């Protein structure tokens, strides 16, 4: 009743290009069963949905990877907010829901927005640039460990720890042991930041360790709080820019669009969120026998729900395969849905207009004009590397 598919979906033939498999995976019916792994599938929008509104039965506290926490020990100790559910999730999620809240982000904005203009008045000055490495790499490093209140040295683990972070997500295949085997500097790095005294005055960790006495967290929860930030707050917002400045290089017209009405620059970056889906990937484990479109999946099963999949459904999207910055993109799963939708996404979606629209204001036209180079990741959709020409406004 389930069909089963040969297809792997951390192999670098996938990553290279997912989108032939994708539109298999949701073909082949709402539930499929990939014996590659041995875990189940969902690629339509409203399975993927379904899945992540009910946390009671699709949990996360087995781990939100293929491995499952009550099978094996987990390569460090779980987030205490990613990989936990309710009750135990709550408090942590409203601190750090706090954290980044409406009002931090009015306390940011003005630093976040002039980094962003001179960025790209700096990038112009070149000309030609590499929008991974000048750009969308260069952009969140200038504000996001600023924000945090991290010192300068040993900045360069942060992107490697990352990279770690979502491709321990994955399957044990090569992607992820060679991160493992190279994790033991980045790891230490960045527990050490994690400590109330590593951090300044204002930034985002301190105020994690500062809601340490409200009873919602204790203070030895509030370093792995820091440790989330620290994991998911630079690299996924590095891809989702560099899916933004990809997609106005591969669109002129909506570059053209967007820069005519700069305030489009919050929806473009939204519709780049959709479109590329820089978190491509999640599972839930189930806690009990479920029925899901039909399909009767037993307990204790891994559930891989496809982000970008679900993101590129015709069943739910009108031409689903073009970007398109007018776009009503309310209701993607890019950041996930329902108790753990990113608790970030103000900080993301920050960090994204305001790029946008330094670019909307400054720029007339991005060109590709070298090889586009491809970053492969377990769970992270992205390039290495896009050389581009900046014509100035
Ligand atoms: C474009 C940028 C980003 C994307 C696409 C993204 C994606 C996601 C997704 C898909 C989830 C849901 C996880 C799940 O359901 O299991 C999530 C949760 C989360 N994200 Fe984001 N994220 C981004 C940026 C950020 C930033 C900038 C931060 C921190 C500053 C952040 C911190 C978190 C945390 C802590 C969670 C866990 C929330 C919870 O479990 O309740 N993310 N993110
Ligand atoms: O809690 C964490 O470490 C974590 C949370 C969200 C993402 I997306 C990645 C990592
Ligand atoms: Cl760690």
């Amino acid at each position: 009743t389930i069909p089963h598919l040969a297809i792997d979906p951390f192999s670098l033939d996938f990553f290279d290009d997912p989108y032939p498999d994708q539109q298999t995976l949701r073909d082949a019916g709402p539930v499929v069963y990939l014996d590659k792994w041995n875990v189940y599938g969902v690629a339509r929008y409203a399975e993927v949905h379904a899945v992540l509104n009910d946390p009671t039965t699709f949990c996360s506290s087995r781990g939100v990877g293929l491995s499952d926490f009550k099978k094996e020990k987990p390569w460090r100790p779980p987030s205490l907010i990613l990989e936990a559910d309710p009750p135990a999730h709550t408090r942590p999620r409203a601190v750090l829901s706090k954290v980044l809240s409406p009002a931090t982000m009015k306390t940011i904005r003005d630093g976040f927005a002039a980094a962003a203009d001179a960025k790209v008045d700096e990038l112009l000055q070149r000309g030609c640039i590499d929008a991974i490495a000048d750009l969308a790499e260069a952009y969140p490093l200038s504000v996001f460990p600023d924000a945090m209140g991290l010192k300068q040295e040993g900045r360069e683990h942060l992107l490697p720890y990352a990279g770690l972070v979502f491709n321990a997500f994955g399957p044990p295949n090569e992607l992820r042991q060679t991160a493992i085997e190279r994790s033991a500097p980045h790891q230490a790095y960045v527990n050490e930041q994690c400590q109330r005294p590593n951090l300044a005055p204002g930034g985002f960790g301190a105020c994690i360790h500062a809601f340490t006495d409200t009873g919602e967290i204790t203070p030895d929860e509030a370093p792995l709080l820091v440790r989330s930030l620290l994991s998911a707050g630079l690299d996924t917002t590095v891809n989702g820019i560099g899916a933004a400045v990809y997609c106005l290089a591969r669109f002129p017209g909506e570059l053209q669009r967007l820069r005519s009405d700069p305030t489009l620059a919050r929806n473009a970056f939204e519709e780049a969120v959709r479109f590329e889906s820089p978190v491509q990937t999640f599972f839930r484990t189930t806690t009990r026998e479920v029925e899901l479109g039909g399909a009767v999946i037993g307990e204790g099963e891994k559930v891989l729900m496809f982000l970008g999949s679900a993101n590129r459904d015709p069943r739910r999207w009108s031409d689903p395969d073009l970007y398109d910055i007018t776009r009503k993109t309310s209701g993607h799963v890019g950041f996930g849905s329902g108790v753990h939708m990113c608790v970030g996404q103000l900080v993301a979606r920050l960090e994204g207009e305001v790029m946008l629209s330094a670019l909307a204001r400054k720029v007339a036209a991005i060109d590709i004009d070298g090889p586009v180079k491809r970053r492969f990741n377990n769970t992270l959709r992205g390039l290495e590397s896009l050389p581009v020409k900046l014509t100035p406004a």
